[PDB]
C-alpha cells in the first residue's frame, strides 16, 4: 500500500484512468479497431496536424471542391473515424479544422499517459509507481493556511452556469522548471494565473509542462498566435476543462507567469515574434480585476480583485487573457481539483 495522502493517491488516479481515455477516443468516435489506445504514434498526430494545416490553406484561399474533399478525405484516412451511420463530417471550414485539432492536442496528451502508464519494470504500490513517472512533487495544501484561503479567495471573486467549489489544492514542483525558470524570475510583472486543460492531458502537463502548439499544426482559433494562454478570471480557464455534468469535476493550475513588458492588444493578431522590448501579450478584456485588491503571495502578484469594468473602448474580450511564447516563462504552482456545480 501507498504512503502519498489520499488526495494525493485519487489525483494519481484520475490522471492516469484507462477508461477515461477510451471514453475520450469514443467521444471523438474514432475507430478503435483500427486505432487501438494503445497503438497511437506521435508521428501519425504528426502528420495528421498538417493535413489539417493543408485543409485550412485551401478553405482560406477558396479552392476546388475536389481538393477540399480530398484533403478532409486524406485526413480521416490518416485518422480512422466510425462515424456509425452518419457520413463523415467535411473539413472544409475554420470551426471544424479547429475542433479536429484541438482533437489532436488531446490524443496526444493521452498518447503521453497510456506510454508512461504502460512503460517500467513488485513491492511498491502502483500509485506510488505511477507517482514518481510524473517527475512532479505533490502536497496537499492545508485548507487552514493562508495559502489555500488566498486561493479560494482568488476562484470566489474570478466567478462570474455553475458554482466553483475547490476540492483539493496541491503545491506542484514539476523536476527541472526551478532551474528553467530561474533567469525569468528577474523580468517585473510576475502573476500567479489559471491555465484549464482536460483532466485527461494532465499526465503530460505534469511530466512535460504547458507546451507551445507543434509547427505543423493549424493556427485557427488561437487568438494572439500559438503560445501558452493565461485567464485572472477562474471562469475563463475553467471553460478549458471541458468538464461535463455527468463527470462534474476538473483540474485547474495557478501558474507564476513572468510576463515582463506586456504587448497590449484588443483584437486578434496572431504574432510570431513580439517586439523589442515585450515579453508577453495581454488581451485586453471589458472586465478586469479590481487592481486595489491585488495582493502578494511568495512576490508574485495575484489579481484577486473582484471584477470592474476595465474601460477599454473597442474590446473584442470579455475578459483579459495572458500569452508567452517561451516555455521557460511559466512556473507551475498549484494544482486545483475542482467540483462544478451546474445550475
Ligand atoms: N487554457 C486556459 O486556461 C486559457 C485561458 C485563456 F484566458 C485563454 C485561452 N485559450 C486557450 C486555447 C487553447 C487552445 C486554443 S485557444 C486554440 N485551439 C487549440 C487549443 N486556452 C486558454
Amino acid at each position: 500500500k501507498s504512503k502519498l495522502p489520499k488526495p494525493v493517491q485519487d489525483l494519481i488516479k484520475m490522471i492516469f484512468d484507462v477508461e477515461s481515455m477510451k471514453k475520450a477516443m469514443v467521444e471523438y468516435e474514432i475507430d478503435l479497431q483500427k486505432m487501438p489506445l494503445g497503438k497511437l504514434s506521435k508521428r501519425q498526430i504528426q502528420a495528421a496536424y498538417s493535413i489539417l494545416s493543408e485543409v485550412q490553406q485551401a478553405v482560406s484561399q477558396g479552392s476546388s471542391d475536389s481538393q477540399i474533399l480530398d484533403l478532409s478525405n486524406r485526413f480521416y484516412t490518416l485518422i480512422p473515424h466510425d462515424f456509425g451511420m452518419k457520413k463523415p463530417p467535411l473539413l472544409n471550414n475554420a470551426d471544424s479544422v479547429q475542433a479536429k485539432a484541438e482533437m489532436l492536442d488531446n490524443l496526444l496528451d493521452i498518447e503521453v499517459a497510456y506510454s508512461l502508464l504502460r512503460g517500467g519494470s513488485s513491492s511498491k504500490d502502483p500509485i506510488d509507481v505511477n507517482y514518481e513517472k510524473l517527475k512532479t512533487d505533490i502536497k496537499v495544501v492545508d485548507r487552514d493556511s493562508e495559502e489555500a484561503e488566498i486561493i479560494r479567495k482568488y476562484v470566489k471573486n474570478t466567478h462570474a452556469a455553475y458554482d466553483l467549489e475547490v476540492i483539493d489544492i496541491f503545491k506542484i514542483e514539476r523536476e527541472g522548471e526551478c532551474q528553467r525558470y530561474k533567469p525569468f524570475k528577474q523580468l517585473h510583472n510576475r502573476r500567479l494565473l489559471w491555465h484549464g486543460s482536460r483532466t485527461t492531458n494532465f499526465a503530460g502537463i505534469l511530466s512535460q509542462g504547458l507546451r507551445i502548439a507543434p509547427p505543423e499544426a493549424p493556427v485557427t482559433g488561437y487568438m494572439f498566435g500559438k503560445g501558452i494562454y493565461f485567464a485572472d478570471m477562474v471562469s475563463k480557464s475553467a471553460n478549458y476543462c471541458h468538464t461535463s455534468q455527468g463527470d462534474p469535476i476538473g483540474l485547474i493550475l495557478l501558474g507564476e507567469v513572468a510576463l515582463g513588458n506586456m504587448y497590449e492588444l484588443k483584437h486578434a493578431s496572431h504574432i510570431s515574434k513580439l517586439p523589442k522590448g515585450k515579453h508577453s501579450v495581454k488581451g485586453l478584456g471589458k472586465t478586469t480585476p479590481d487592481p486595489s485588491a491585488n495582493i502578494s503571495l511568495d512576490g508574485v502578484d495575484v489579481p484577486l480583485g473582484t471584477g470592474i469594468s476595465s474601460g477599454v473602448n473597442d474590446t473584442s474580450l470579455l475578459y483579459n487573457e495572458y500569452i508567452v511564447y517561451d516555455i521557460a516563462q511559466v512556473n507551475l504552482k498549484y494544482l486545483l481539483k475542482l467540483k462544478f456545480n451546474f445550475k
